[PDB]
């Protein structure tokens, strides 16, 4: 069966077994109580519940369900969850009175010299990344999770992605053709998960449990990087593009990443979306998503040494960021962020 | 295997069997000599051939200072049932009032832009153009290596008009895939594997140039569909649009249900859409999303466009959809091994 459990000690979507299809969201809180907060939290739980598990009349009513997905199988499904610094102060102003749950990392992320940042596509008081193995089915669980939230939050922007691995389980490929994850530590070892992405200590309890999502949206100039030789293509990464093996002003971009002795658990998609208005061609790149229990320690230095030296960065620019805090799992009877009050 | 043959009598992707991702791209040519679009048809020939079949890039020897043949992303997936369709909109033939590439008399009968409806927002620039090529595939990642592989050889003869990407899943157990309205879509059509009702629908066997035997008309209409005022709606008023049942698909007894509008045409079209989304509609703040419409026939005077005068008028879709772009093409007979497509370019 391809049910993924939505209870857990952790949120699902984060070192589960990557999916094909992702559609990202971000939302702005436009209600003014904390209590709509809650019962949004609370329907967005039995919602999600309902969807991954795989369950399926007044006609007078609005359907429940929008119905696209009614004979198709759940495809490992998972919703994860997360909130942003504008959830905790918005303009100088807590808003719903959790200052004192602000996790201890959770702020926007540092500005880099070559960044073009659209403020449109990045940020957003909540993130909603929805995984499964069929895109229609991924789209419609965020499609009845956003109509839920009418009335409390206003959509901030809604990505998709997707990344196809191996027929034999090989490595999945991204747009520029090489092996991507191999530097990724195996996320059946819940040793090395609890050491890079899960949180123990040290942050609010709902924290425990949890971790920190990162999201670049990074464009890949796939018009400049066909032109290239197969040899400028290598040595951008400092690997063989086939077999992904080491051979040996910029430095190539793995080695760059290696020096900073950090490690994240990087679980991105890439993206496609027509024709780009501005440059008429394909407008197509990277949705970056990391997750690490201390985004100071292990995200922060490596985007400071990419976004110096990085030879990556000629092929490559970043348009979007943001970062999130996820709440640890839930407990079955229990609601998602239940440290709400 | 999942491999769809290339080479036939016609081009696969027509009465293939409809797979789950489609790129959809037109193309405007540019180049002024015939034997360039040769050399392109040439090339898209064996390049397809090769993506379509379980061939991979095999350059083992290669030159380091040279580009890669192959971007390298499906080095490592399936075939995933990948089709290419080929066709030609009525742009290839005149444009701005000249006959092009000495083909006038080659055009075929019915290659027109399609008239004009009252319900119509149509966008010039997500209609038309000289050249379409549909990708489809069952891995959207197979289906964009084709397509990029193929626009990338067009660099210098074409320039990319637009490029479409849509998703139809179907049943688990083969039940009809159903649109983002949640209704099962295609009931209507005929069985693909009735070759007597294929070639009454679909396929051309006279009356038309040379390269159109074995060919037919491809129809596009991209439509938006409004998920929020349709999610908003009741499921009796959601059954009232069509006139049949959201979960069976049953019928039941100024507008008109959809599909009782349709019937009393009394045509018939083979249809191939695709679902698609695109984030938020900066215009809108809601999801941009709704129908990538494809359908074949034999005779769009006959077939399709009566369709259209009916459903512009009293079709109560109407009210939860709008058409932005529209183009039509002639899709040439297959290609046989040792030939290329549409080599009714001399
Ligand atoms: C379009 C953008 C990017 C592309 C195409 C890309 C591609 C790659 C590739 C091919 C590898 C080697 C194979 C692998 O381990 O995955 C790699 C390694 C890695 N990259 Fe990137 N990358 C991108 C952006 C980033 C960014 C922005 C970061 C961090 C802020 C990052 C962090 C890493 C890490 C941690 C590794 C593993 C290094 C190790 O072996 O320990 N990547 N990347
Ligand atoms: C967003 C746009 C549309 C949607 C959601 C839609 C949906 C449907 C549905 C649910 C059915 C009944 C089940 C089926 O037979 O597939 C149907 C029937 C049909 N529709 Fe549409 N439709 C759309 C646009 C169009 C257009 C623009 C045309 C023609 C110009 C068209 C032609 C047909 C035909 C030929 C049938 C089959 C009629 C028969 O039962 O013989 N559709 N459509």
């Amino acid at each position: 069966e391809q049910i993924v459990p939505f209870y857990g000690k952790h949120q699902a979507g984060i070192t589960t077994a990557h999916q094909t299809y992702v559609y990202f969201a971000a939302l702005d809180v436009t209600a003014k109580d904390k209590s709509d907060i809650i019962t949004l939290f609370r329907n967005w739980t039995s919602l999600t519940q309902m969807l991954t598990s795989g369950k399926k009349r007044n006609q007078y009513l609005p359907p429940q369900d929008t119905g696209e997905s009614a004979d198709l199988s759940p495809s490992n499904l998972t919703v994860t969850f997360g909130f942003g610094p504008g959830f905790f102060e918005k303009d100088g102003k807590d808003r719903f009175g959790l200052k004192s749950k602000k996790p201890k990392h959770l702020a926007a992320l540092p500005a880099m010299p070559n960044d073009n940042l659209d403020e449109k596509q990045g940020g957003g008081d909540i993130c909603i990344q929805v995984c499964a193995d069929d895109e229609q089915v991924a789209f419609h669980a965020l499609r009845n999770l956003l109509n839920q939230a009418v009335g409390t939050c206003e959509v901030r922007f809604v990505n998709k992605g997707f990344l196809s691995g191996g027929k034999n389980g090989e490595t999945p490929r991204n747009l520029f053709g090489f092996k991507d994850g191999t530097g990724n530590q195996s996320t059946k070892d819940d040793t090395l998960m609890n050491s890079i992405v899960w949180i123990q200590s040290g942050e609010p309890d709902w924290m425990t449990g949890g971790t920190y999502m990162a999201f670049r949206k990074i464009k890949m100039f796939l018009e400049v990087w066909d032109r290239s030789s197969l040899k400028d293509q290598e040595d951008t990464f400092g690997r063989r593009k086939s077999s992904g093996a080491p051979f040996g002003p910029s430095n190539p971009h793995v080695s760059l990443v290696k020096s900073t002795g950090k490690q994240i658990l990087r679980r991105a998609f890439s993206y496609t979306e027509g024709l780009d208005p501005k440059t008429g061609y394909m407008d197509a790149g990277l949705l970056f998503i990391s997750f690490q229990k201390n985004p100071d320690n292990q995200f922060i230095p490596m985007l400071k040494a990419l976004s110096a030296k990085d030879a990556l960065n000629e092929y490559t620019q970043t348009i979007g960021s943001a970062l999130y805090a996820c709440p640890g799992g839930c407990k079955k009877g229990e609601y998602i962020a239940q440290r709400l009050l």
